[PDB]
């Protein structure tokens, strides 16, 4: 693996959506891994559907949270995901409106990082693209978020409570980081993007509950 790894330099990462009041993070981090993959496999980058995900993944409970996992398995087994703009995000759930004509990507499976496994999550994020991840993201602290390498001590593993997506990782200033995309606007932390720290004992359980579609 590189030193360090940007996948918004190749463009396989979509501006920064907002999910709103919906709890649908889990929709956008499978979205944004799909997009990664749909980019390197077709030199295609377009807004995959986020509402497709919530409407229509039956073992995920819509604005009530979900898993990434549960995603990739709908899309492989629906045999495809809609694009965002034909069938856009309303920030509420929705009956299942999934339309083949409307088709964008596909998915074959997906595959999950070996628990905790930061060396192997890096390995994920370099060979694959954006890698889906999950972490505490409860702290006033991530809230608040603005510069540098983000840690807190307080961050609790057992509380994954929020799903983003790994595009990319490095190390500012001695300090080695994840390059996280999260789903809460453009006004949020840096952009809409946060650098969480990385070999700092698996902060925030970043490399707990991580995975990535096949295509
Ligand atoms: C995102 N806006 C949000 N967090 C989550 O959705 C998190 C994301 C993770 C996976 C930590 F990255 N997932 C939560 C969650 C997972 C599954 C369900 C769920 C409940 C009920 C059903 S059913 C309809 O009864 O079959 C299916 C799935 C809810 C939440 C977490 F609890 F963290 F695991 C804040 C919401």
């Amino acid at each position: 693996a590189p030193d360090s790894v940007d996948y918004r330099k190749k463009g396989y990462v979509t501006p920064v959506k907002n999910q709103g009041q919906c709890g649908s993070c889990w929709a956008f981090s499978s979205v944004g891994a799909l997009e990664g993959q749909l980019k390197k496999k077709t030199g295609k980058l377009l807004n995959l559907a986020p509402q497709n995900l919530v409407d229509c993944v039956s073992e995920n409970d819509g604005c009530g949270g979900g898993y990434m996992t549960n995603a990739f398995q709908y899309v492989q087994k629906n045999r495809g995901i809609d694009s965002e703009d034909a069938y856009p995000y309303v920030g509420q759930e929705e009956s299942c409106m999934y339309n083949p004509t409307g088709k964008a990507a596909k998915c074959r499976g997906y595959r999950e990082i070996p628990e905790g496994n930061e060396k192997a999550l890096k390995r994920a994020v370099a060979r694959v693209g954006p890698v889906s991840v999950a972490i505490d993201a409860s702290l006033t602290s991530f809230q608040f978020y603005s510069k540098g390498v983000y840690y807190d001590e307080s961050c609790n593993s057992d509380n994954l409570n929020h799903a983003v997506l790994a595009v990319g990782y490095g190390i500012q200033k001695g300090n080695k980081h994840w390059i996280i995309k999260n789903s809460w606007g453009e006004n949020w932390g840096n952009k809409g993007y946060i650098l969480m720290a990385r070999n700092k004992n698996n902060a925030c359980g970043i490399a707990n509950l991580a995975s990535f579609p096949k295509m």
